[PDB]
């Protein structure tokens, strides 16, 4: 299936823009979403986490206490492999289920490290969500509760803005009025529908 890879630096708006494509009926594949899905309240993988590490892994609302799990892996690095062995097969399986169940003309794949992991060849098109550096910093501080200096260290561990823009086929700036960003998404959606038809012919 025709595939558009959505990338962008931390805090630029990958999740936000992907939701607007979803609203237009596009199947959105996002491994970070799938990872949360596989440990939702009541899931066997959440039970396995709690049975191993303790009931303190489950919040009063039945959800995974993510901080407590991060604390466990921080204290016991060997438990990272255990967690991977539990979750990786479930994430792969759910990724494939979502691909197979899709009936949309194209797929949107949210790929945070597309440039950093050299995956530019896998998708038919690359869409970069862009914002100024100061905007990434401000939005990451607010969402994630990190210092500005911490945000700068994350940016320094990611591809540069210039590198992402150089790899992009299309750029969406997640700035200005939200209505205009959504209209930009609708314009790109039409472009992708037409490219998907061209590829299918
Ligand atoms: N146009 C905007 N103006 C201000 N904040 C925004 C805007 N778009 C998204 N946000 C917020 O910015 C943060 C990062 O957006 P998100 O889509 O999660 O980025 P990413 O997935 O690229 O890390 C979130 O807290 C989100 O609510």
């Amino acid at each position: 299936t025709y595939t558009v890879a959505l990338t962008g630096g931390i805090g630029s708006g990958k999740s936000t823009v992907a939701d607007e494509f979803a609203h237009l009926g596009v199947t959105v594949i996002d491994a970070d979403i799938i990872a949360r899905q596989v440990v939702e309240p009541g899931t066997p993988a959440l039970l396995a986490i709690a049975e191993r590490f303790g009931p303190q892994m489950i919040n009063d609302d039945g959800s995974l206490n993510r901080r407590r799990l991060r604390e466990r892996i921080f204290a016991h690095s060997e438990d990272k492999a255990w967690l991977n062995a539990l979750l990786h097969p479930l994430i792969q399986q759910e990724t494939r289920r979502q691909m197979q169940a899709s009936t949309s003309p194209y797929l949107l794949w949210v790929v945070p490290l597309l440039v950093e992991n050299r995956l530019t060849d896998k998708a038919d098109r690359i869409l970069v969500v862009d914002v100024p550096k100061e905007t990434q910093i401000e939005r990451t501080i607010r969402r994630d509760g990190v210092s500005r200096e911490h945000a700068e260290h994350i940016l320094a561990a990611q591809a540069t803005r210039e590198q992402r823009l150089a790899a992009a086929d299309d750029v969406i700036e997640n700035m200005g009025s939200a209505d205009a960003v959504a209209s930009h998404v609708a314009r790109l959606h039409d472009k992708y529908l037409m490219l998907a038809s061209q590829a299918a012919s």
